[PDB]
């Protein structure tokens, strides 16, 4: 409907957390537009993992730094990196070990992946897309580590945008709203969302396809809200 | 070479400030993608005005409220409104009458256009795109009215996003960085370039491509948003 | 019981919208701390107007530009300007004339007052304090002109902070949350309270204490800033 | 000049990174207004450490979680916690171990300190003050971990503001500009600062004394810029 069929033909994309939810939809969207895609994640062949002849599914815990490095070293080419893998442990995040676990996946692994991707992305130029959150803006009483990590990922986006510009690598983020991947909480969220519905994973994916392509040639360091207006209400 | 050719086939777009610069490029981008476009502005047939068989060029000062209303009433259909018209009078903006002139075009005319567009946009749903500025974020000593007006246009974007959502009218903004629209100030260029990670001027079609995305079906869950198209300027 | 009694002894403060609510509390707070204060507003001697021997109450519609200028010209001295006057007409703000009325008071009058104050504030340095809003951040479907005006006042704050810094005039804003100024809407109260971490209305003197800090020598490196005094509302 | 002499009389304050720079000035400011203060940091008796009869100087690496916990357990009372300790390793932050070191001190230790302080602060109510940065807003090519950590600390501030409100604990941050604690870089910074000078440590301290006191009773989740206008230019 929106993009020309082969706009990423001949390109290589790697999506962390590609094995379900938003990552799976992003992987599918790039594959559908001609890219070869590596969908990295846990339970890489599970029910929610994306099936497509141009998507290779790979089981990998990206906090395993050495294993991640080997994977990147084996890649002959990379045009786009999507740092999508993210977790929350809700109120268990008040436990320090758990807080640190959440940061390590949500932030530190994204930093490492970006640095491992960097020499490949510099070959022809390319892009990085990080996934932020409403909690990059609002605080969360129930998930302090998640909120902290998402504030961090926005500043990492802006910092790597500055650093990688000279290598023609653009670095952006999407801040999704409540994406369908407690009656009272649902009602609260829906009342505060102008569009009054859940966001859908493919809607984040369509934004990803735009931000990582040549129509966004002057876009770097940006955070695009894909949230049905939630931030505004 | 990003979008399918007919995304906007059968649709009607109206771009204020369509007679030069960013507005002209936005008008051309929508026309390219199949839309009929009305390009409203001053000097509507000037050298910088967009030429295309699907672009109607119309001379209209949009601060003329009655004339603007008549134009909108004559439209049988409208799918997208782009509130792009904007001016600055630099340090003359310290004069109150001039300050108010800048606000009247940059903000009040955008409010009026949005309200005149609303019943048409509500028919099938549609979108509004406002043009913000780096000065929606940073202050400007040399153009206080411009900066004020662009902070206003961002809150207007968010407010109308809330109001118009129930009519399926999405309302977003682009905050362009420094776009080469007809710079001779060597020192200013150097200052801007030092603060722009991509180290160049933006081009009007680069703003236009973002407009084509935000106003289309790939942005169905995007409303109230401000997208920076600025080469990283906000980050440095 | 926070500030020393004479921090503003020998100084002159002018508060627009000083005749009720937040403005009245700000005027009282500066008067408490030794300042002579002019409280400008409508119904200047009404029930909500601040009574104090160091507060002169003056009836003045600040959209009357010539009258405002005469008042400022009569002042022998000015150290602090508080642009607090603000109005909303809720959904009547969809009417353009009303939209412009709200902008004219909330933004343009603040610009004029700032410029009239400027030569006096430049004598020894001094400060300007603007009053923003939660709707400088969030949009408001029910008051688009109010929200637009408050986004504008934040960018005006930042712009004049840049412009006036070389004259040692600091320019800041407070963004108050929901302040109990004379609520009967049970549903609205419940919505606001659910989103306020401190789970209560703010009180006018609580905004006033922040004003006393921002405009004083403990805030010597604070300019262009917006301080939220909102019980956490922006965070929830 | 600004505050009444005994406004924090009888109260207990703990400042992390209290042994130099901004932390030292904050410690002095609270002590001068009547508080008993623990100034925790490295080189706790060094030249820059604050000397005052109401300031106890304590040598403690706050990444030593067990030692920090013991210190908090020994406190009979706490009214204000200032999470001021912060580091940067500049471009060495591109090394993952170093990136993680910076996060661990700048963010995780602040989370732990806040949680250890929480039961004491809940006794009578009280406040937490975190120290943010210009790089909570702007990215930094030369210090990505620092910028990430400071984006994180702003979201942690907002998250703990939401969580701790019911216990009458207010949680705020100051975003200092360039504080005097490369000719070309100096010139750039000074040209972009409207007040055209360095900020001074006591100027951050005066803001701290306001935010943690009863004149800021309705202020929580706030970030106050103390930056000479830098953010605006
Ligand atoms: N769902 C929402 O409403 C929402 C809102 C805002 C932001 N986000 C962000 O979107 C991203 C994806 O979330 P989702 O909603 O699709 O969740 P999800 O749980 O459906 O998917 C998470 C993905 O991350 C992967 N993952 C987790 N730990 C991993 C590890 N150690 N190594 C490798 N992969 C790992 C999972 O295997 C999975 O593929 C996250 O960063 C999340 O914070 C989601
Ligand atoms: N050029 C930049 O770098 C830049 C950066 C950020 C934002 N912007 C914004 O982009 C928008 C377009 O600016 P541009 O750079 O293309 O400038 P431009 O001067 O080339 O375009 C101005 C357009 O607005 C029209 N206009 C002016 N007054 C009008 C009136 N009274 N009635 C109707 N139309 C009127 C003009 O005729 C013209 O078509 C403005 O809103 C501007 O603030 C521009
Ligand atoms: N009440 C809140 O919860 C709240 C929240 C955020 C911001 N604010 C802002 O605080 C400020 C004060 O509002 P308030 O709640 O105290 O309201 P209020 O209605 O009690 O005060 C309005 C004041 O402005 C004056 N005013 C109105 N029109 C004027 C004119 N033409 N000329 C001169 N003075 C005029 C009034 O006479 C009065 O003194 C406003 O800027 C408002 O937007 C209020
Ligand atoms: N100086 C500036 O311009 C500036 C600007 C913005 C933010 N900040 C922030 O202000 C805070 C203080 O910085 P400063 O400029 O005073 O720096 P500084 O180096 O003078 O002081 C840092 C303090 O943190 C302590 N510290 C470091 N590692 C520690 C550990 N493991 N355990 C305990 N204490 C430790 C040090 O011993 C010292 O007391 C930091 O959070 C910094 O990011 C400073």
């Amino acid at each position: 409907m929106v993009f020309q069929h082969d706009i990423y033909a001949g390109q290589q994309v790697l999506v962390t957390g590609g094995s379900s939810g938003i990552g799976a939809a992003i992987a599918m969207q790039f594959a559908e537009l001609g890219a070869e895609v590596v969908a990295l994640g846990l339970d890489a062949d599970g029910v929610h993992a994306p099936r497509h002849p141009r998507i290779r599914r790979e089981e990998l815990d990206i906090t395993d730094s050495q294993r991640l490095q080997r994977l990147f070293e084996a890649l002959p080419r990379l045009d786009v990196l999507v740092n999508n893998a993210g977790i929350s442990r809700d109120r268990e995040e008040y436990d320090l070990a758990t807080f640190e676990r959440v940061l390590r996946l949500n932030l530190s692994a994204a930093m490492l992946a970006s640095q491992l991707a960097r020499p490949l992305l510099a070959q022809r130029g390319g892009s990085i897309l990080n996934i932020a959150s409403m909690y990059s803006t609002f605080g969360s009483a129930d998930r302090p580590a998640y909120s902290a990590s998402k504030g961090a990922i926005v500043q990492l986006t802006r910092s790597l945008a500055c650093e990688y510009a000279a290598e023609r690598i653009r670095v952006n983020a999407i801040a999704p709203g409540w994406i369908d991947t407690d009656v009272e909480a649902t009602r609260r969220i829906m009342q505060r969302t102008p569009l009054a519905r859940w966001g859908e994973a493919p809607e984040v994916a369509s934004a990803a396809a735009f931000l990582c392509g040549p129509g966004a040639s002057f876009v770097t360091g940006a955070v695009l809200a894909v949230d049905g207006g939630y931030l505004c209400a």
